[PDB]
């Protein structure tokens, strides 16, 4: 057919006996945790502790949104008691974990890499607002959201704040979560989330993916620079310099204008008034190579 009730236990020990060493991150209801299939398989499962049932609405997420740019659930478990949803491990974890938490020598993402996950993420996003009805508000873009495949490639993942719409265009109204450096002023101000407030979100995330910085900082506000990633690099301006925005491990491994364009994005996209900001793709066009020099004053 295609989507995989399990029968837990078949799963605890799928994760041995679960916990532990097993944890690829403390997550949202609970716990992602790393796993082998029957098969031999890696599956992120994410586990649920004791509202609620935002769950079902990632179950009937499938039979409503696919595309290769999103993460795709194996299965899930039912059981009278507790609730987890399957997805494939991603040998590459998120663009987040790329970017501070890199182990050993491992090495960091290269222009391009960045230039890939910006671009088909960009792509997810436009699927979501636009190839589906309901239309989909995802709730949750950040570099933490962005999974990678093998071949590096952005995969928009984690349902868990995912809201269908409907409800003409304009917004879905639902209690403001996620963290702070994320919100679209007009989100935080306003209650309303919406696919322009997706848009905010995600031009963060590249700053994040340019960066390496998250979006909030106080180890920025130890040294009277912005707690505000934002705000920081707009310290870009006057200031005319690169060099230091610009992540670090990268040094002679982009080139000026490439940088300048995706900036100049996130910027498009992170601009104060909804109304101005691309729609998720007119920011595939951009990155295509299609039109923002105007789409600008």
């Amino acid at each position: 057919g295609q989507l995989k009730r399990f029968s837990l236990r078949e799963l605890q020990v799928a994760s041995d006996n679960f916990s532990n060493k097993n944890i690829l991150g403390r997550g949202g209801f609970g716990k992602v945790y790393k796993g082998r299939l029957a098969d031999g398989t890696l599956v992120a499962v994410k586990r649920l502790k004791e509202g609620e049932l935002q769950f079902q609405t990632e179950v009937e997420m499938i039979s409503m949104a696919v595309h290769r740019n999103l993460l795709r659930l194996r299965g899930f478990c039912m059981t009278p008691t507790e609730r987890l949803l399957v997805y494939p491990y991603m040998a590459n974890g998120s663009v987040a974990s790329c970017l501070r938490e890199r182990p050993e020598s491992q090495p960091p993402l290269d222009w391009p890499k960045r230039q890939r996950i910006a671009l088909g993420s960009a792509r997810g996003l436009a699927y979501l607002h636009d190839h589906c009805d309901p239309k989909i508000i995802h709730r949750d873009v950040k570099a933490a959201n962005i999974l990678l495949d093998e071949e590096f490639e952005a995969v928009v993942g984690d349902f868990g704040l995912a809201k269908l719409m409907d409800y003409k265009d304009t917004h879905v109204t639902t209690a403001v979560r996620g963290t702070i450096g994320h919100i679209a002023p007009e989100y935080l101000s306003t209650g309303k989330s919406s696919e322009k407030t997706d848009v905010f979100g995600y031009g963060v995330m590249l700053l994040e993916l340019i960066t390496g910085q998250r979006a909030f900082d106080l180890a920025r506000l130890a040294n009277d620079d912005d707690v505000m990633l934002l705000d920081w690099v707009k310290g870009l301006l006057k200031e005319k310099k690169l060099e230091a925005l610009v992540d670090v491990d990268l040094q002679g491994n982009y080139k000026d204008e490439e940088v300048e364009q995706l900036i100049q994005v996130a910027l498009l996209c992170t601009q104060s008034s909804p109304m101005e900001r691309p729609k998720m793709s007119e920011v595939v066009r951009m990155l295509e190579g299609d039109g923002l020099a105007e789409r600008w004053e």
